[PDB]
């Protein structure tokens, strides 16, 4: 179970659907780090996403409906289920992707975080959920700059010490 999202400076994420700033950076970003790995998206990303599902990755679609037909993505109803995926897989785990409804339910279950946070600020009214980055440790972290001042940004990995 690991956290995988972006946020400016102030900590936003996405408003209105479609992210705040364009980050080409950024999207590589998301891909490479869920290549093999389980995606965890909310049904309200997951209809917003540009490009479903993710050409060889692991795509899971979150929703309260019953009747959610999604073929070739993975589809769920209950945390509990994404669980237990996660733990029957031996070469993927279970790692999210938001939107914010599902970095909440996950928050208390988490093992690995990763933020990427930009230099420049943008506004908006959803941002990530409030995580304990006290009780979790940054084990990599790198910085790439852009030819635009608000595109740079830096990966931030965390884990769970114990
Ligand atoms: N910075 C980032 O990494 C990311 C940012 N974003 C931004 O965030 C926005 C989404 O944030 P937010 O408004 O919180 O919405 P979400 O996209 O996080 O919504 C998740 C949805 O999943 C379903 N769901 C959540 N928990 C459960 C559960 N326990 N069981 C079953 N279904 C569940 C609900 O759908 P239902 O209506 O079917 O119950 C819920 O609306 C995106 O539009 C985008 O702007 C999006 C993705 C990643
Ligand atoms: C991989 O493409 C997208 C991915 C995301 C979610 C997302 C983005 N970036 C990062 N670092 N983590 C994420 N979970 C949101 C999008 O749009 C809101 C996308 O389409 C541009």
């Amino acid at each position: 179970t690991a956290f995988l999202w972006a946020q400016d400076r102030d900590g936003l994420i996405g408003k209105d659907g479609h992210l705040p700033w364009h980050l080409p950076d950024d999207l590589h970003y998301f891909r490479a780090q869920t290549v093999g790995k389980i995606m965890v998206v909310g049904r309200r990303t997951y209809e917003s996403f540009p490009k479903r599902p993710l050409p060889e990755r692991t795509n899971v679609v979150l929703t309260h409906q019953e009747d959610y037909q999604a073929q070739g993505a993975v589809v769920v109803h209950d945390v509990a289920a994404v669980f237990a995926y996660a733990k029957q897989h031996p070469d993927q785990e279970l790692v999210i992707a938001g939107g914010a409804q599902i970095f909440t339910a996950f928050k208390d279950d988490v093992d690995t975080l990763l933020v990427t946070r930009l230099a420049g600020s943008f506004e908006g009214d959803t941002k990530m959920i409030p995580l304990n980055w006290d009780d979790f440790t940054k084990v990599s972290s790198r910085t790439v700059e852009d030819t635009n001042p608000a595109l740079t940004h830096t990966y931030e990995v965390w884990q769970k010490k114990a």
